[PDB]
């Protein structure tokens, strides 16, 4: 009892809608990202119909990097891109509303990823 998913056993670090690279129909989607520490787990929710956590990003062992805007060939959609390289070797391409906020999220995930105990 008084025990739920380890993902949520850590308190919210930072929440805000971000652009998730997801070439299903669009290129970048607008979903709510809520962060949580302790095991380090980032969570994304759909504004249009999924406040249920579609999945958790495994920050434990993840590295973040400031993308030099590798938006080649297309229009510069990927500007304020920051990548999250999980320990699972998955590169998660995220973007913010501003260059400022993505930096804040770089810091967010990196500080949250420190809780890998």
């Amino acid at each position: 009892d008084v025990i739920l998913k380890e993902e949520f056993r850590g308190v919210i670090i930072k929440q805000g809608c971000l652009l998730k690279q997801g070439h299903r129909r669009k290129n970048w989607k607008v979903r709510k990202f809520i962060l949580r520490e302790d095991p380090a787990y980032l969570h994304y929710y759909d504004p249009a119909g999924a406040e249920d956590p579609l999945g958790a990003i495994h920050l434990r062992g993840c590295v973040v990097t400031s993308v030099e805007s590798n938006s080649n060939g297309r229009k510069s959609e990927e500007e304020n891109l920051f990548e999250i390289i999980t320990a699972d070797e998955v590169h998660y391409f995220l973007q913010a509303a501003t260059p400022k906020e993505r930096t804040e999220w770089i810091k967010a995930i990196q500080m949250a990823s420190r809780t890998g105990k």
